[PDB]
């Protein structure tokens, strides 16, 4: 009991989550979100070297994003590592 | 062909990051960024059950980020993977 008919969002339906799923997908998944909110992020874009030495066309691309507190929120990049859940 | 001196971005420097690193704790460890941009962002907050049949006490929090295109670019809450990067 303790918890009604459809809210309990599951460990599982976390690790379907992917970067890149739009609002509509995370709906289907988790359901419809407890609280919404809206602010202004800022995005910071880095070129980065993996095997370094490797010459400027082999760099790749990572993006960082940070919250309404200015804090670190989201890594967008290709890492490749079996993506579970994103972090946190 | 050769990057040049101080603007080299390795891999190492992406697994430092955290969740909730300020801006200039970023820029310790990533030097400055390369692209800036700021808009409008939303997150969706959620309690989630870690095990069938928790309870309402023992739900915990996680917070999905959505960026300009409206794409899922993060996720915040209490998964303790080890983190070496936000995946992506």
């Amino acid at each position: 009991i303790d918890i009604q008919q459809g809210n309990v969002v599951t460990q599982d339906m976390i690790d379907q989550l992917r970067p890149g799923m739009t609002r509509r997908q995370v709906r289907f998944i988790m359901g419809n979100p407890l609280i919404v909110d809206t602010f202004h992020a800022n995005r910071w874009d880095y070129l980065y070297s993996i095997q370094p030495g490797g010459g400027r066309r082999q760099q790749e691309r990572v993006s960082l994003f940070f919250n309404d507190s200015d804090q670190l929120a989201g890594l967008n990049g290709d890492f490749m590592p079996g993506v579970s859940r994103d972090e946190a």
